[PDB]
């Protein structure tokens, strides 16, 4: 029982899916839990890949960094589907120490305790048309470590003000 | 021949090190050659050790993100060491696409072809004292793809315009 990890950059080099195309397909291919880190998530066809999720049943738990949450909560409102009448899916906010607002530099997908998707990719427009970034498809014994990391950060992450 | 990851955390857990220590003592026992890609690089502590280790006889090559490398500049300027007239050592920037700058949002350190430091962890203060981060240590098979991605970009980097 090791560890498996395949690289794919942006633009693509080498593999057919981009790094956009390979978030919408483990999202499609959830089947029980995604668990996402994210530092801005501003990408609607992402989000709508999540909504479709949380719908058929897979339980969606999103920790975002706090001082971009509001981005997120924005891109929500333009697509008319708030996140709180979403029954599937819970949001909490993350911060570091403030001195400056400190932030939650950490970002991933841990779909079905199986699968890692791990990289620079933040889930915004930006990152398909304009940054170079790579991420690594991890599977195996390391994604026990993602796992519990998600499950660290959730320990310290707070209610979104916004919410009541 | 196989790949070893363990993983660091800022704060740290359950490792003795923190992230900032272990990149010092990466680059303190370099023996040949650093590959550095950063996104920004303001750390004087950090920036001491890569100095030192270029005086060493140790050959440093670093690529830095275009739109940020003027921070760069700015703190070798500060410390007095013009990274020009230091001989073992090479930078370059890289930049993505424009439309708004587009961004090289790589990061990752590959001392003599042995060992990677791969994370969210920049080399900026803030990483110190006010960002959540976490990185991987690499060794094994899987330093090779990131030998082949440090070139890659090297073969996509610009010299800088400051430079003459
Ligand atoms: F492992 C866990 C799985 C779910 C919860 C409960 N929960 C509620 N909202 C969440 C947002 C992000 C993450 C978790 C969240 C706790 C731990
Ligand atoms: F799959 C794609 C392949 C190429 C492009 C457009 N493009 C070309 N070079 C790029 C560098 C950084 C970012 C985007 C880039 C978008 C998607
Ligand atoms: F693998 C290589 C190792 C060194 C060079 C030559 N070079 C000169 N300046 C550099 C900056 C960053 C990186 C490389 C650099 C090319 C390829
Ligand atoms: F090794 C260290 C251990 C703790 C601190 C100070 N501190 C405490 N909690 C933090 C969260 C994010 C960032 C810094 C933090 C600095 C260095």
């Amino acid at each position: 029982g090791g560890t498996h990890i395949d690289l794919l950059f942006h633009p693509p080099r080498a593999h057919l899916l981009t790094i956009k195309e390979t978030i919408r397909k483990m999202i499609k291919e959830a089947r029980k839990v995604i668990a996402l880190v994210m530092d801005i998530f501003t990408d609607v066809d992402i989000f709508k890949e999540i909504v479709e999720a949380s719908t058929r049943g897979v339980s969606v738990y999103i920790l975002l960094d706090e001082s971009n949450f509001n981005h997120f909560l924005n891109m929500t409102e333009k697509q008319g589907c708030s996140v709180q009448r979403l029954r599937n899916i819970r949001v909490r906010t993350v911060k570091g120490q403030d001195y400056f607002h400190g932030k939650m530099e950490q970002k991933f997908l841990l779909v079905d305790c199986q699968k890692v998707m791990y990289g620079s990719y933040s889930y915004m427009w930006s990152f398909e048309k304009a940054h170079l970034s790579m991420v690594q498809i991890i599977t195996g014994q390391l994604v026990e470590s993602f796992d519990e990391e998600f499950r660290t950060l959730y320990a310290r992450s707070c209610v979104p003000s916004s919410f009541a």
